[PDB]
């Protein structure tokens, strides 16, 4: 339910983005 063209519900997507962004730093090394 995050697909609203970055409208409100994105933050719910966003902290996921902040999380996996940090985890997809990992998979570069690992």
């Amino acid at each position: 339910m995050a697909t609203k063209h970055g409208k409100n519900s994105w933050k719910t997507l966003y902290l996921k983005i902040s999380f996996l962004g940090c985890k997809v730093v990992v998979l570069l090394k690992r």
